């Protein structure tokens, strides 16, 4: 009786040639995209050709790879390689991934994990930010994937569905902060203005009641809890693209109307755990490399693999796990306000044993 | 000995209905927070506040006559004052004001008064726990054109608590009273009771600019949700929102009326403020709740208002500022950086500290 921990986002092509299908998942999506009835499918193939030019120029820009895949796949395994020596009673545990958009598909991992023997399976959403766009069109997927694959349900599942305060999180967090802020003169250090950008969220989904942007905030206040504020900081946004409004003073906007008011400037990837388009791109060669003030403009390091990043993770796991619950209860709440043409009407139903 | 000052702030609103009108006319005079025209603000004012004031007027009238505001907010100004000439005999006498930005006794009333006592050094107690521009921003330009037009000797050393999101007496408070209204539903359904924390909201091109206020509350919802233990769930939702413009969601009455028919029960947790208003006695009590359906399992957490560890909390606030000499927190100058204002404080070091 094997254990999967199944690390889970929307993931990145790990490589340029991915692009293509990558993209069509994402147009392709029921909830999230406006649907035109049963019409993803065709009109998803007619809008990722047209845009998977620009992406992938991007990706080669980057050195063509998303570093979601390595990175989700080695987190999962130094968290294993410490939960089958810190829970004996659950190993083995088997590190899987498995990505709402890129490869692996959810598909793609549950017939592996059930080739390969698990009997209960921890979908562990790499998002400490519970939004119903992210953690729960993930979860809707694996209803849907276990409706398909396992009809009479041979693995037993619960889920991570949020951690905005983990600790070993918060702590990663800083430190690396602090070290980021070594990088500068010393006589400005405690006036760089930490601006901690996060992935922003259409204004529609923030007004149903998303838990995202509270949850961010939350890890936000924490971090400068413990650098005992003594920097200034603001929790900004980025990622918006679309005709429709998006949340709260984007990230590539508030550094420019501050590039000549300050002496200097951090961008913190608050709302992910590792390195990808967002940082490498939009932040190094977006936000700072195309400014004027690319000089007093740095970058925090993210996350990937901090040791006591990772260290923080296990813990986390372990204690979902003997703690024996399924999911938190938000989560009913996150599900009743989420929107979406296929949903978990039952999340009793989706985890737990039902043999 | 001379007296340290210590004036809490905020908003206000009309003690009596009779002062509708004048707060009215302050309110939407204020183009830090309702900016309609450079030049003739103060003439649009007077005829916006002329029209509104009867709707208005009446809806005081509904929840007994006048906004509760400034007794509480003196009732808690003298509560702290005490407890700092126990706690902090440096600065004793501590003498208690309040000055509202658009209510009586306005900034420039409260601040002659200060000058006539013979205060010489006072500190802007901002009640809003979670900085505003459009309110403590705001506040803060009002006193430096007091500081300048009555006061240009400089003989009151000013400095102001611009926010403290998690005082620990505060997040106390609010926990001890969620727990205590949750007695109110059953008990097979009280673990179901959805915590709607409800925050004044801000129009978007507020939020967009930077603000700090959303991410502020959201840190006292997270931390209140921590003492509790995360038993309810819970959502942080905003409310007061009026017009045409997008304002942030989401909003608290629509969230409330979808959630109904699915909820054992709703609780409403006046997250931002700090004392019964407008607010809770009539927009929550009589509107979200009165005159719901599901009206009988939607419930309203008590206000801090007279709450002790809030007033403990907000006398070891006042304590921790004075032995700290610390003029303002270092998100101030960023506060202001971002703002939007036709006559902001720029440079705070001469706002706040002696210059005497
Ligand atoms: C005369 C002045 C514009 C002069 C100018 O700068 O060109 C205009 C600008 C906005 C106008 C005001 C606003 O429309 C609001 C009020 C509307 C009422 O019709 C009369 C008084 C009232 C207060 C107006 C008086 C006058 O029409 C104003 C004051
Ligand atoms: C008076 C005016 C219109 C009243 C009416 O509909 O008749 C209303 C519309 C929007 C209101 C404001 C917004 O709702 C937000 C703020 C909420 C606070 O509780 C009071 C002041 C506050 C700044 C409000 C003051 C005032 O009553 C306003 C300005």
């Amino acid at each position: 009786s094997p254990t999967g921990i199944v690390l889970m986002n929307m993931g990145g092509p790990s490589k340029v040639e991915e692009t293509y299908d990558f993209l069509y998942q994402l147009f392709a999506d029921n909830d999230l995209i406006p649907i035109s009835a049963k019409y993803q499918k065709t009109i998803a193939k007619y809008i990722a050709k047209f845009r998977t030019p620009k992406i992938e120029k991007q990706y080669r820009e980057i050195g063509g790879g998303s570093p979601i895949r390595k990175w989700s796949e080695y987190q999962a395994t130094e968290v294993c390689k410490i939960l089958d020596k810190t829970c004996p009673e659950t190993a083995p545990h088997k590190p899987y991934v498995a990505f709402r958009y890129a490869k692996p598909l959810t598909a793609e991992t549950y017939k592996q994990m059930l080739k390969d023997g698990v009997e209960k399976a921890v979908a562990f959403s790499q998002y400490p930010h519970f939004s119903y766009s992210t953690t729960g069109s993930s979860i809707n997927e694996l209803w849907r994937q276990i409706k398909a694959l396992d009809s009479e349900r041979s693995i037993s599942w619960s889920v991570i569905d949020r951690w905005p305060t983990n600790e070993g999180l918060i702590k990663a967090f800083s430190e690396n902060i602090t070290k980021k802020l070594q990088e500068f003169p010393q006589p400005v250090r405690d006036k760089v203005v930490l601006l901690f950008s996060a992935c922003s969220l259409p204004m529609d989904v923030v007004n149903t009641g998303d838990a995202y942007p509270a949850e961010v905030a939350a890890t936000v206040y924490n971090i400068m809890q413990k650098l005992k504020f003594k920097n200034p900081y603001r929790l900004v946004w980025q990622s918006q693209v679309g005709p429709k409004p998006w949340l709260g003073a984007q990230t590539a906007e508030i550094a420019e109307f501050l590039g000549p008011k300050v002496d200097g400037l951090m961008f913190i990837p608050i709302a992910f755990t590792s390195d990808h388009i967002e940082t490498l791109h939009e932040i190094d060669l977006g936000v700072i490399g195309e400014s004027e003030y690319k000089d007093k403009f740095k970058r925090c390091e993210s996350l990937n693999g901090n040791q006591t990043f990772i260290e923080g993770m296990a813990d986390l796991v372990k204690s979902h796990l003997q703690s024996n619950q399924l999911y938190s209860n938000q989560l009913p709440l996150d599900f009743a306000l989420g929107k979406s043409n296929d949903p978990v009407k039952d999340l009793s139903l989706v985890f737990g044993n039902h043999e």
